[PDB]
């Protein structure tokens, strides 16, 4: 692991005004531990409040992921093979709603998915294209999944990615830490949301 | 909670099968600029599967991590790892290791982000060959491996994951990664496993 | 055209895929976006869709979808006003019952000209193995022509059905199936499509 | 055609800052009759030396498009069964090259393809959003052809398109002015490179 140091790995990702700031699949389904689990994402869910309030303060552009199959299972995926439980993640099924703690607000943006990214097959990309973001916060659940794969994307799409490690949660915390690491050491910027707010 | 929330069911192999070799480049091949750990064995071992691939009639791709001359597209990607920078059209650190050369109609894919997917042509070549199930090899597993293996279940191909074929810098986020893509992403099996069920 | 190599032909491939484009309620009364062929293009479409359900294709069916609060109003609704109306459960944006989507049906929500733009449909229909896409809808030089394109570039054979495609009007439809015909399809009459699939 | 002022197509897209420069396909093959060129393409490429000229003073982002296919025809798609002679436009043959009167500089992109659209299978989007682009100035050729894809595309990546109706090209008059009048409609400001810059 001295490799990273070594090698030029976990340079600082400065940052840089216009915000943004990106939920990922804070929903039902995942706060709940009976159905998709709880490790920290409870605790991630409600830190993550003050910063979408200090988001709307600032006029930043905000945007809420969700996971949505179709009812009939029309667009039923490889991912929902591998963990089937996804497919069950319907548009009415409360499980896939959005938590009443992060409820969005007035010109704020939801996304379907039915991949683990926020990107994949959504239209994100160009909706912080066409506001000038230049650096985005993320949140969300979960911090080895849906969250990572929404970070390296941003990361590609062109935006300065900043993860809050205390608004990212998981249902187990092994996975959680590494993925911060993986993330710390190559994908963007990574702090507590008191440090990244100020 | 993993077991116990549905995850890690099996994905099971559908031909027509392909093959996807990610940066396994001089970069990556040598300890002294982006290499070390387990990749010097991932690299030989794909020799086998790159082997029987040819002999079987199978699209294979190559990926490629490759920057402009004149840093024309250094991107966030370039901010966290300066080093990617390095390797240009013609610099030997980006050429494919001589002992996994492509061949015939074997496709380059040129990135210049962690995956092999994003920001290129490779759905769409697959696409069009209607692979179904991409054998996937290559560095680095917590790296453009991860990346690649997670875009291309979100883009139709069910992933499997060569994990004798995927090496990394650090043993830790070697493993780490491979759990995740084996709860998620992939059916995870050794290249002995792979080559003989598919 | 002929001089420099274009239109060559693009042959036919399973496995047959169907994409409808943007059918909806909206666009086939003439008062709001529709007008022109757009009609007589979606009844005869029925016939097509009728056959890929009794031939066991993959279909897909798009719908130009804004959210209520406007919060995904992007460049194409300065350009266009009026698309920003479509919302989901607005009537405008449902498709046309002649063609309501059944069972395995997949539809395509978008905010773009495009059916394979910021959406799964090239996802969708890779994992099929779709090799050929069959193509109706409205507008021909809009959504149908964009989606043509993009199906095209996503690596699969545009099918484009000639007289299930129709327009505001006809010099713009006339002169997209030209380029589409040049540069991006197999295009002909659902008949003959049919018939050779 | 009265139905597009009724329905409310054609209203104008705003120019918004900062401003970014496209230039699609403007190569030695398409510059030249005998292989893709004709038209009004020739005048197409001079004028464009002006809009190119003040972008590089007034410190715009550039990206420039070519077609490129692998030399051993690994990557032919559905495009060039429709037009095989986009097969011949390989890396190093003179037809790929960018004409010289547009020769690149700088930290100008140069985008390589093998669809129509600039924004395909590559990082022109990603690229531009990182850049804060908000309007984007396109010239090239085919109008009827690559500009066209690249303008739909670029609205869609929500970027404001702006035709310069005297800097793109076709080898037929017909398709070209088709074309202007659809993006004039749906997808661009259009006018000329005077009117443009000014």
């Amino acid at each position: 692991l001295g490799s990273y140091e070594r090698q030029g790995f976990g340079a600082a990702l400065p940052l840089k005004a216009p915000y943004g700031l990106l939920i990922v699949d804070f929903v039902n389904g995942f706060a709940d531990p009976a159905q998709f689990g709880g490790g920290n994402i409870a605790a991630a869910i409600e830190t993550t409040r003050t910063v979408l309030a200090a988001a709307r303060e600032r006029g930043w552009a905000v945007a809420h992921s969700r996971i949505v199959y179709a009812d009939d299972d029309a667009d039923g995926n490889i991912f929902s093979i591998k963990v089937p439980g996804m497919l069950t993640l319907k548009e009415h099924a409360p499980a896939s709603a959005i938590v009443p703690q992060l409820a969005p607000q007035a010109g704020e943006y939801v996304v379907r998915k039915s991949t683990p990214s926020a990107f994949y097959g959504t239209m994100l990309a160009a909706w912080l294209a066409q506001r000038g973001v230049q650096t985005l916060l993320v949140a969300g659940a979960t911090t080895s999944g849906c969250v990572r794969a929404s970070v390296v994307d941003a990361m590609s799409a062109g935006f300065r990615p900043l993860v809050l490690s205390d608004c990212v949660g998981d249902r187990a915390l092994g996975p959680h830490e590494a993925n911060l690491f993986d993330m710390r050491q190559k994908y963007a910027a990574v702090m507590t949301h008191d440090e990244a707010l100020a």
